[PDB]
């Protein structure tokens, strides 16, 4: 399965995916890294790994559909089979999500359905949970509401901040994201016809 | 700390609390078990342990306030310090919750704030999470929205039903409920003046 990874920043999840897809038994290969923001560290990680990169400045487009259309063009150019959102911080339009239904994965730093949105750690700390975690899910049009592939719980420690909590959760992200991608790339897991997750 | 345990059924959480409060280092003692339903197994467990029991048939009262008033009478009779809701399946009125603010704990079979309400396992299975768990929290007037004391994650296995999931989650309930009660009974944890959880 040919994979695109979309990023918006540091790219630690990208790095974990790169590392896992170079294992001999990987069923996925990363053929392109796309960022909506220039000069982010994730682009350096891609380039160090010899992976092509494209920057698509969402700010330069009329609307979400035209921006996504530019992404879709690159995905078609590289004959992509699966899209991983790895720290990608832009909401995708409906028809783009529809097109890639069952082929696009996202990592989210909470145990969905808790704490949807862009500041999950902040919500988790404000709420006072002692257990949080991360989730890989299929992207459906409804944000952070697609079919869940894998999750891993992570403890919250007293005195945790976004900094320290996000560090602990990322160690879990870097395990379940590569594992989830392998499950989808190998055909072990798919979206079923009833739209829910099917273990083949 | 003198403890009342309120139940509505089988009483496995009650049994775990009984067992823990008989350890020499327990800071809690269970002085009364109250059920809103007759002939449930939790009443047999209490009686086998030599603990007084009272049945208060909510159906026999005019409204929630009068019913809670009957509970409160028993709590005062037994000079109770802390109330544990252990499978108690009745919503408590506002003034009763206010009175026992910071003194009443509840066990809920999900990782709050996910899956509030009476059918948490059903919701967890319908949603498709691969990680669920249980939560002990202080009871605030807003249902399943008081301050979280402890939580424990529990995996969901493929093919799980309410039966098999609830069995696995209960093993975790029987650990964190006794632990949470010990934290409150020993004064290690309280509701702070800002209303949030304070570790002393
Ligand atoms: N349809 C659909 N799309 C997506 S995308 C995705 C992965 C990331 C989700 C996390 C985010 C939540 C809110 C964000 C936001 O408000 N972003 C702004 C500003 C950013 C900028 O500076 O540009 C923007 O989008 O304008 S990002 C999941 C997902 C999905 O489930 N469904
Ligand atoms: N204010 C306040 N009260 C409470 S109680 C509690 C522990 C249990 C919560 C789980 C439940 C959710 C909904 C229930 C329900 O609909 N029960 C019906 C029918 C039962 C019957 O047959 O009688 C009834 O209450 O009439 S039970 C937590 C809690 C809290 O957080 N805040
Ligand atoms: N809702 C999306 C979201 O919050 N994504 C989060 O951004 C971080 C990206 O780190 P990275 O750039 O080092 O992979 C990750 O923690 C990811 O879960
Ligand atoms: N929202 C409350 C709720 O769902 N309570 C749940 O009822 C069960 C009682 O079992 P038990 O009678 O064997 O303790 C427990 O699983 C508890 O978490």
């Amino acid at each position: 399965a040919r994979v695109a990874v979309l990023i918006s920043g540091t790219g630690s999840n990208l790095q974990a995916l790169i590392d896992s897809t170079r294992e001999p038994n990987s069923s996925a290969q990363i053929d392109i890294v796309i960022s909506n923001k220039a000069a982010v560290a994730g682009l350096d990680k891609a380039e160090r790994a010899g992976i092509p990169t494209r920057v698509i400045n969402h700010k330069l487009y009329k609307n979400r559909v035209e921006f996504d259309s530019a992404i879709d063009l690159v995905l078609e150019e590289f004959s992509i089979d699966i899209v991983c959102l790895a720290g990608f911080m832009r909401i995708l339009s409906g028809p783009f999500v529809q097109k890639w239904n069952g082929k696009m994965l996202n990592i989210h730093p909470s145990l969905l359905p808790s704490f949807k949105g862009s500041n999950a750690h902040e919500q988790a700390l404000e709420t006072g949970v002692t257990v949080t975690g991360c989730t890989v899910h299929f992207v459906a049009e409804d944000v952070d509401a697609g079919q869940i592939i894998l999750q891993e719980a992570v403890p919250v420690k007293r005195g945790d901040t976004v900094a320290t909590l996000s560090e602990r959760v990322k160690l879990a992200e870097h395990k379940i994201f590569p594992a989830a991608l392998q499950l989808v790339a190998s055909g072990t897991v798919q979206l079923g016809e009833n739209g829910k997750i099917c273990w083949v």
